[PDB]
């Protein structure tokens, strides 16, 4: 029809004397009718993004992100979805990302990975973490 110019931020105009949320947002009545009505962001996260993610939330959206340790086999770094998630841990010992010390052996764990020592842990280190160093 027409446009109204007072509509609220996040809002946008459906007629000459009438505006609607934008999608991701949300106000009281279906129809604001006054620009002292607000659009509120939907926190989608707290409404599935599937195995080994986290969800996000945004003004106006959200993003399922791989948790850390994880990463997509499909090479997408956000989706929207459980169909969407291809997760998988990353093996730190394989990739060579781990940050072990010259003195142990990388072991990889799921989500996360550790550093074991023959030698024997220096004092005050325990074994079987990301900074154990031995001797
Ligand atoms: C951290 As999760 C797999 O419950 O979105
Ligand atoms: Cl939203
Ligand atoms: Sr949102
Ligand atoms: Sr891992």
């Amino acid at each position: 029809r027409g446009c109204a110019r007072w509509c609220p931020q996040d809002s946008s105009c459906v007629n000459a004397t009438a505006c609607r949320c934008n999608p991701g947002f949300s106000s009281f009545s279906e129809i604001i009718t006054t620009p002292m009505e607000t659009c509120d962001d939907i926190n989608e996260c707290a409404t599935s993004c599937g195995k080994f993610s986290d969800c996000w939330n945004t003004e106006g959206s959200y993003d399922c992100v791989c948790s850390p340790g994880y990463e997509p086999v499909s090479g997408a770094k956000t989706f929207k979805n459980e169909s969407e998630n291809t997760c998988q841990d990353v093996d730190e010992c394989s990739s060579g990302q781990h940050q072990c010390d010259s003195s142990t052996v990388c072991f990889n764990t799921v989500g996360s990975y550790s550093c074991r020592c023959g030698w024997k842990p220096r004092h005050g280190i325990p074994n079987n973490q990301k900074d154990t160093v031995c001797e």
